[PDB]
């Protein structure tokens, strides 16, 4: 059984996440839409997504977008893709300021827990409106869908690879949220200095989802299910590290990261 402490840790990090979550993104709206050694690299790093767009209006309606093949076209989506995250980073910074643990740190830890996190718990958000059946992104009205090598060819994709193995674990909505946790409460992200403080509380963590897990997951497809969710978030950091200096070579060639993004990625404007 889980522990009293342990019940109020999951409930108030589960009650942060429906307060913060729009599930639907009903309130994601007004964003925009498509209309020498350093380009081959930021080529071969806006090649590796390639998914198209759908709409749905509410009308019943229907736009869809196809991407182009590199034949500057490969920046089309950049201004969506530089919107659609910044609404989700609003999303992740307002659950990290619910939560009481999250809230007691000074504010410059804070600042720095957000900054080390936000695309990994960003990542965590989609992978639970990920379907991998069809390879989709379902977010409320916006569908983002894999385009067409095969599944085996996707996989070698970090990223998807990620979504495709963290969807196959069929994770409860309380394993998501904890795992949120575990990745904002990393005590070893820079310019963290209450190292300590964080350190116990992501131990805290992790040991209420040790226990959640053994608990409510007595089946044999479950067996290590703890050590995989782990294993999966240490993949997530180090997808982390590159797609941070993926987004900085990109933004070197070719402007596009909002002013919150700019924010966390440590843009100074200069
Ligand atoms: C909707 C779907 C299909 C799940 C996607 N989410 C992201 C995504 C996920 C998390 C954060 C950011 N934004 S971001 O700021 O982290 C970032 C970029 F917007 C661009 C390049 C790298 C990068 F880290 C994203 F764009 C996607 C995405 C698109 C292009 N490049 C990257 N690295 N991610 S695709």
């Amino acid at each position: 059984g889980l522990t009293e402490e342990q019940r109020m840790m999951i409930r108030e990090l589960m009650d942060a996440q429906m307060k913060t979550f729009d599930t639907t993104f009903s309130h994601f709206k007004n964003f925009r839409l498509p209309g020498a050694a350093k380009w081959s690299q930021v080529r071969k790093d806006l090649c590796s997504l390639k998914v198209s767009l759908q709409l749905r209006g509410e009308d019943g309606s229907v736009w869809n977008y196809k991407p182009p093949a590199d034949s500057k076209e490969i920046f089309s989506l950049l201004p969506h893709m530089a919107d659609m995250s910044t609404y989700m980073f609003k999303g992740i910074i307002s659950f990290a300021k619910v939560i009481s643990y999250f809230r007691d740190l000074p504010i410059e830890d804070q600042i720095s827990l957000l900054k080390g996190a936000a695309f990994e718990l960003c990542q965590l958000r989609f992978n639970t409106v990920f379907n991998a059946e069809t390879g989709t992104w379902e977010c409320g009205r916006l569908s983002y869908c894999l385009e067409d090598g095969g599944f085996q060819q996707l996989l070698l994709e970090p990223m998807l690879k990620f979504h495709y193995m963290l969807k196959k674990l069929q994770l409860h909505e309380e394993e998501y949220v904890l795992m949120q946790a575990i990745s904002l409460f990393s005590p070893d992200r820079p310019g963290v200095l209450q190292h300590r403080v964080v350190d116990q509380l992501q131990e805290q963590f992790a040991i209420t989802l040790k226990s959640y897990i053994e608990c409510n997951r007595p089946q044999p497809a479950h067996r290590f299910l703890f050590l995989k969710i782990m294993a999966m978030l240490t993949e997530l950091r180090s997808i982390n590290a590159q797609h941070t200096q993926r987004l900085l070579r990109i933004q070197d060639i070719h402007p596009f990261a909002t002013p919150l993004m700019q924010e966390l990625f440590g843009i100074t404007g200069s």
